[PDB]
């Protein structure tokens, strides 16, 4: 495929509503998305104070790492809490979700294999 | 388990000094073990450090976490900042130079077949 180097400001890219029957107060900014990326995606996630990405699970894994913020991680049994400077390896099929239980936005990094959209 | 939740400070960086890779620490945050399809990496670049001109047939993504990081491109440089995203095609030549008097840490993602 095609040759050269994208670099670019993620916040250039402007944050769009997420809005699903397990998603509300998220905002999504894709960097390398499907029309770009040979294998696995880019995206940046925004949750707003109080968003919620409720418990699902996926037949593919998600690799995560947290920018800003503190991020509620919701997993099969209980839920833990994470800051910036950690990342997450969610194994496929493993139910997972996320919350912003503080009033300032949380932003992570959010990649999937290709085969999962963007 | 079917998941792992862990601040990457706290993993082990691993010094890389080669004949192309000096001042440059790498961390692997999801390795081969565990990564079905690509893995992730944090890089810290050392005042002056390098990592110099090479090319790979797997595709890079990076997101700059910290600092201002020197982009080796197959002719010339550019220099971005924390907020940063990269994206480099399979088979692009790069490299990367910090220039600054602080530590500079990107986040940097390859499929696996490019190893950790
Ligand atoms: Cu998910
Ligand atoms: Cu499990
Ligand atoms: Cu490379």
């Amino acid at each position: 495929g095609p040759s050269g180097m994208i670099l670019k400001r993620a916040y250039d890219v402007t944050p769009q509503k997420i809005s699903t029957d397990k998603v509300r107060g998220v905002r999504k900014r894709v960097l390398i998305g499907l029309k770009d990326a040979p294998n696995f995606v880019m995206r940046l996630f925004t949750v707003e104070p109080g968003g919620l990405i409720d418990r699902a699970s996926h037949p593919w894994e998600q690799e995560i790492f947290v920018l800003k913020g503190k991020l509620t991680v919701l997993k099969e049994q209980g839920e833990e809490t994470v800051e910036e400077g950690f990342y997450i390896f969610v194994e496929p099929n493993e139910i997972h979700g996320f919350r912003n239980d503080t009033d300032s936005e949380v932003e992570f990094l959010c990649l999937i294999p290709k085969e999962g959209g963007e």
